[PDB]
């Protein structure tokens, strides 16, 4: 996929629920005349060197980024040239996560036995069929292109922070996304490190050995009742919007970060709950 | 991508016309009961260590690869164990080719100029739309879905294994594959290594340093006149199907390799003719 912005401007890119981003080309500068045009000569290419490593930074490993394309960010490579950010990427499932499957009926396990590493992460889901053989092979199937649309959010919602987790490959939990096929459930997990400060504090996240942070999941907010942070327990739905954006801005590719837990940061998604920052992450 | 093949058969992976092999995931085992499904019990989960670079060996930088899934090739990572190859896999773009735009009625102007790399490798090619600002903007545009299906193979055509090419972003040469809508021309390229031999001996492709071939482009046939491999050149359109496979899989990931140019590795596409084997390949 390609992505091209002008000079001055943001580029977005996405990729679909359970894929991340896999950044291929990046280059801030000009190598064609015909992108973002202005006038007139042409002039020797140019890129900014920086590029790459910014975009890495800014990108891998995120569903989603979002980045800026000026001279604060990259640098300028040519002064007095109209510039633009252009990107190549792949969505892809993470290779670090452990991929599972089990067909309709059964259940998948999983478990986060060690104590530095306690948390699952649902990476990627899908409960429905997106192949036929060698799957789950059964004569009651008309589709491959199958998937309940909640699979990912289901998944996290059943899962995600726990230490252990049995999920079934069912309609009684995923919905039915193709009545009269037998289907599925695939399921990519990590066991993931927590940090976890109550609102007013702050939360520092750390890789050791000359690693490097990728946060991979974060909510302020509440989900947990009083035994976690003791405080109002009201609103046990509560998520600040932007969350895992905020924390992995201040967090992806860096051996340390520290991000207070605090309405100034995340805003306030539930007045007169008391709040505090979960996230999870992993040490590359 | 994911492609699964049970034990004893092959697994095939494709990608479209400009676009390579990414690995993310190999395995040659079992790690789900649901997968060439066999009777009874669950074993530990399986994996042969081997399984990832085997399968960047056979397919990393390749459009197409087709691999067995066997002991002969992977070892037995768990014996009386009926096992599976699943391949976890992206479709990209080379990043080791230069990434070039014009807008229609311009000519992108290639140029190889060092001896050791002085022949084209075109990688990816587009005449057409694919998106909209700021690429080449009109008012003359109604689709970003434009693609002319030849826009590889006429590229190829005019350029391969030339040390100058100039190609028309035009109608001209590609045909119009959305008539009414104004397009432009992406060619992704690198300037390769060559090799060639006559028919009846051998070429040896070599890269120093510790570093690997990668083989861009093959043929084993003749597509010039007499000034090259001297000899009757009755046809001049002749090319052995599955040269490029042949020379990737005696070659890819490899450091120097030998392939006698005969009609005993290729067959012979076209009796009567002196027939030449001529490689493009990049040292990484
Ligand atoms: C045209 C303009 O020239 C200078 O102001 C800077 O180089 C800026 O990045 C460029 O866009
Ligand atoms: C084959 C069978 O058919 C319907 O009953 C349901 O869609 C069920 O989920 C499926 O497994
Ligand atoms: C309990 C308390 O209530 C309000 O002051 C705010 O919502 C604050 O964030 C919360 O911690
Ligand atoms: C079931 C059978 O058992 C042994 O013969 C080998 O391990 C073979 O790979 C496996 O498929
Ligand atoms: C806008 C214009 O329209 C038609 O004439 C052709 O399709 C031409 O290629 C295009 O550039
Ligand atoms: C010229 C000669 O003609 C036939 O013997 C074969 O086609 C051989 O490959 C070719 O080299």
């Amino acid at each position: 996929a390609v992505g091209r912005t002008c000079e001055g401007k943001s580029l977005d890119l996405e990729c679909p629920e359970g894929y991340i981003i896999s950044v291929n080309y990046a280059n801030y500068g000009r190598n064609s005349p015909g992108i973002c045009p202005h006038k007139s000569s042409n002039a020797p290419p140019c890129s900014a060197s920086s590029s790459l490593r910014i975009i890495n930074e800014h990108c891998d490993g995120r569903s989603s980024c979002s980045v800026h394309a000026t001279n604060d960010v990259f640098g300028d490579p040519c002064r007095g040239v109209y510039k633009y950010l252009e990107v190549d990427y792949s969505c892809r499932r993470d290779p670090d996560c452990q991929r599972e499957l089990d067909c309709e009926g059964n259940s998948i396990n999983m478990l986060c036995p060690y104590a530095e590493t306690p948390a699952i992460h649902i990476c990627y889901a899908m409960y429905g069929r997106q192949t036929s053989e060698p799957v789950c092979p059964s004569k009651s199937i008309s589709t491959t292109n199958c998937a309940a649309s909640s699979s990912l959010s289901t998944a996290r919602s059943v899962c995600e922070g726990r230490s252990e987790c049995s999920i079934a490959a069912s309609n009684d939990v995923f919905g039915d996304p193709c009545i009269g096929t037998y289907k599925y459930l695939e399921i990519d997990y990590i066991c993931a490190r927590r940090g976890r400060s109550c609102e007013g504090s702050s939360l520092t996240l750390s890789c050791s050995s000359g690693q490097t942070i990728s946060v991979l999941d974060a909510f302020y907010g509440r989900t947990a009742g009083p035994e976690i942070c003791k405080g109002n327990a009201q609103d046990q739905n509560c998520r600040a919007e932007s969350s895992l954006n905020i924390v992995q801005s201040a967090c992806n590719g860096r051996s340390s970060c520290s991000v207070n837990a605090n309405n100034n940061v995340f805003g306030d998604p539930c007045v007169g709950t008391y709040k505090y920052l979960e996230v999870l992450y992993k040490c590359a």
